[PDB]
């Protein structure tokens, strides 16, 4: 089987930081993100793992309702001939990562307007 | 924080440790993606940590950083392993026989 939706998910190459040139680039990627999940169910939680080979990203959403939406909407496009997954990750591990996200409620918003 | 050394995580169970091999083979797992990077010179597959508790030293931080960089987020035996960098004192202190060791590991 595949495993179920979770509130949490990790994306996959959303970047190179290798060929990451812009300042403030991960926080664009952040704006960007939440930006599409304020279009549908939200997020309460986003990390971009700079150093992350693949370009990670990881989300939690309010709900696996708010997740599935925000995945739905991000696993589609592309960058630099590579395209963008998502995967899904059980709350145990997500909380284990990132503990504060845990207790996490606020839907966040862009920095920019 | 990145260090020569750093402890990978959710790399096995209890479950994972009832197939013969399962630590030998996540040793070997380990040293093969370090030698696509920087190479590696002591690890401990920690059969009694409850976290699945893998700890790595590699010969430079240059080596570590691509090995942690290339681990961390990646998926393992279904479970997504962290790589979190462990201070070298702490993993000499851990593993006495990590210091001395210069040797590059290759697979068994
Ligand atoms: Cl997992």
């Amino acid at each position: 089987v595949q495993p179920l939706a979770t509130q949490c998910f990790q994306l996959s190459n959303m970047f190179n930081p290798q060929t990451e040139e812009e300042v403030g680039w991960d926080t664009e990627i952040k704006d960007d993100v939440i930006e599409e999940c304020n279009k549908h169910g939200g997020v309460i939680h986003i990390y971009v793992d700079k150093n992350s080979a693949q370009g990670n990203v990881y989300v939690k959403c309010p709900s696996i309702a708010a997740a599935i939406a925000a995945v739905n909407a991000l696993h589609g496009r592309w960058f630099a001939g590579k395209m963008i997954t998502a995967a899904y990750v059980p709350l145990p591990t997500y909380h284990n990562l990132f503990p504060d996200s845990m207790t996490a409620t606020q839907l966040l918003v862009p920095s920019r307007r």
